[PDB]
């Protein structure tokens, strides 16, 4: 992808906007 949003889905794999991550954008 983007591999914006790899990171992304990565960030989503541990919940996204419920990581406790703000979004890698």
């Amino acid at each position: 992808e983007e591999e914006a949003v790899r990171l992304y889905i990565q960030w989503l794999k541990d919940g996204g906007p419920s990581s406790g991550r703000p979004p890698p954008s």
